[PDB]
């Protein structure tokens, strides 16, 4: 049993697709243990959420794109829940996101990609931490 | 432009069909404005949101059943979003919830019926208030 | 608490919505008591089921359509399951149909209609003798 | 066996939704006679689609709203395709158009409403005209 | 062209996912032969279904899940159906199936995990006879 | 930014699937440019669409194919639209395509698979201009 921290990007609300990443998730049969709305996330849990990449050329946009509008975060509990959504989530790259998933059906982006998951049990920890202190 | 309060039901939690009622109302274009997720609301909460209905005969088996799982509070926003979002949900009762509707397709019981929504703009600014004081 | 008598008819096969079809009603939580599979459903037992219909001009057609494919017959049950399931079956008249019921937004002919469901307790345990005499 | 003119709206479009509505007619077992993308209709074509509403107060930004965006113009074939395919759409006003018809799921504004549908015999014919000249 | 034995465990039943699955699998335009509801399946029908597996550490509780509710048995068929439907199922473990298949979007447990079928042309002779006789 | 031209195969219309195709397409965020119905192809188009093929054993018979009923030439614009759209579309042999993709989940037969997507910037090209001259 673990829990792992999600966050629905903006663009998920742009496109209608909050309800549709969700579901996905529900049917998988992971429990919501926790949930925030933010209308906009204060600039700085976005630069501490991704801190490991301040030095990379996309942080700037990065940060601007993750409040350019709402987002949710979220706990998820279940089984190997960690590994598990990461698979449901798909890579990064839309050249590479397999369909089937999240982002192989329905991201289109390197950048806009809709979905945040915690990439280990660590990472998770860190998260959580951020989003729900 | 209209604000209502929107309860996702603890059967929802229940039957996973969260995603399924939420998109519902999203897939209609009403906005989320504000939202909190309850692992089991407070009794007193409860009591407060059905305060209308204290005398009825199943007062209490509503209370016990809406702290008896997670509930999600949602504020919607939308033009007329108040009577839109209750044609949406269906009629209370089983009988006569309409295929098509939230409660039509997927409720099958007068108390277990997935989802509140304020039916007046009284009661949605009373409601917002009781789940959303800040 | 209440038992009716569906039928998925050949169309459902032909048009590869019989899940689509059993799936609005496993929505809604009605339970399969019994069901079985008809590769062809014997002349007779339509005959039987639609004994009422032996005058009307239509009789020999629907009959024919009836063993044109599989059928499924399937007993659901839950509370007032009866009309429910007549509700999301929606009118035979694809004129009157509602968008929301099964027929109202797959079915596009009066004969051609996808389902049957019981329409009363009486014709129920008839159509469930008829098809699960056991 | 009539024949009906379909615009999928400019609001499709930008939504993503142009697919859901094709869908739920097709789903309905209407098929398509003739079918034409416009990156953006011209507007005296517009104008003569909605020729009668030219006195209206809606009328020039009803004529912008159809010209903001791509169009497609779509014939669908069916018995009673005409009243069908109406009935399949919903009303007009987000107030009255029901769950499970395409406005009344999907559309939540009075002009912004996703989808034309012939209304007539008469109007079908004059339509189909203005779409498909040929 | 192939006959395959399909069963839909009891977890579909509870998780209200028996038309989900079997829409899978109509939707790839395989055709149904015969089917049979069992509202709880005889023990010994589910012993000699798995009796590859009866000196395994988990064949009891498989046995005791697969009676803990109803199932469907059903014969599926269509061109190389047996591999084909299996490429469908996915993986048994959830830590292996891939998104898009019925276990990787849906199941969430090395045993509660929705549906079986066939593995080979010699299998599905054996299932469809137990089932089938 | 690419354009990639689809067909929208008879099968597709013939089993009612055109929406579901398309809309996988649009879920992806690919955008329509240009669009045709034909209620049949030219059987001239249809040779010169598949030419690489004409000397092949099955020539006439996906040319017969191509036209027993309507298809809908679609040109479709993204970022990649060439290789993303070729993923969704997944592998031609029914035993190969993935489960998520269209052919993986809906297509069973390695004739009667639903949809043609160009394969590359050239072809993509030469397709354009066959039916879109
Ligand atoms: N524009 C751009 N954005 C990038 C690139 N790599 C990562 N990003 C953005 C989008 C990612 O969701 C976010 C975090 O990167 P990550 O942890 O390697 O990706 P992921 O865990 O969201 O799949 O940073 C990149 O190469 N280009
Ligand atoms: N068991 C039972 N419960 C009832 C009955 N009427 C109402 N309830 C419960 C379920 C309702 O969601 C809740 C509030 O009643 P309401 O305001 O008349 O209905 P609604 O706005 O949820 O449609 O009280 C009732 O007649 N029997
Ligand atoms: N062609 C034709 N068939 C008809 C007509 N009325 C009924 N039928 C056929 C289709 C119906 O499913 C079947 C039984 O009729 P029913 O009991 O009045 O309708 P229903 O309970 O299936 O809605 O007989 C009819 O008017 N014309
Ligand atoms: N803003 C605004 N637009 C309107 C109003 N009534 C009609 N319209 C626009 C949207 C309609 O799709 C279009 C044609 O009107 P219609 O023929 O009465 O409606 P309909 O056949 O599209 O349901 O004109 C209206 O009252 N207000
Ligand atoms: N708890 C547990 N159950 C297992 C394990 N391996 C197999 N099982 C159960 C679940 C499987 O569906 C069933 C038959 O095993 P199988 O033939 O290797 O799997 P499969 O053909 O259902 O994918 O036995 C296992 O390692 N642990
Ligand atoms: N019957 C048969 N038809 C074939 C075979 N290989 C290709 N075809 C047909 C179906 C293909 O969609 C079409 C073009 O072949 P392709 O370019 O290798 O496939 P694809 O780009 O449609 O995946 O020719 C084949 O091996 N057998
Ligand atoms: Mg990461
Ligand atoms: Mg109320
Ligand atoms: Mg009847
Ligand atoms: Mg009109
Ligand atoms: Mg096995
Ligand atoms: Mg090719």
């Amino acid at each position: 049993l673990q829990r792992t921290l999600v966050l629905i990007k903006p663009d998920a609300f742009e496109r209608s697709l909050v309800a549709e990443i969700m579901g996905r998730i529900e049917k998988k049969n992971f429990k919501i243990v926790s949930m925030k709305f933010w209308s906009k996330a204060p600039r700085n849990l976005i630069e501490q959420h991704y801190k490991e990449h301040s030095e990379q050329s996309y942080f700037n946009d990065l940060c601007d794109f993750m409040v350019s509008g709402p987002i949710i975060s979220i706990v998820y509990e279940g089984t190997d829940a960690i590994s598990k959504i990461r698979r449901l989530q798909g890579n990064t790259n839309p050249l590479a996101s397999a369909p089937g998933t999240i982002r192989g059906d329905l991201a289109n982006d390197i950048g806009e990609n809709l979905i945040h998951a915690s990439d280990s049990e660590d990472s998770a920890v860190d998260e959580i931490s951020i989003w729900f202190p």
